[PDB]
């Protein structure tokens, strides 16, 4: 499935998106995805729609 990422912050912010199988891979690479961009912060997850928030 196409889960989404919504990115709140000053070192990062805007959308993006990845196919992952489920929910737990779609998160490990997110993760990833902010470690490598720099970004620190508090984590939802809302299964309705699929889709990640971080925030700074």
């Amino acid at each position: 499935m196409q889960y989404k990422l919504i990115l709140n912050g000053k070192t990062l912010k805007g959308e993006t998106t990845t196919e992952a199988v489920d929910a737990a891979t779609a998160e490990k690479v997110f993760k990833q995805y902010a470690n490598d961009n720099g970004v620190d912060g508090e984590w939802t997850y809302k299964d309705a729609t699929k889709t990640f928030t971080v925030t700074e």
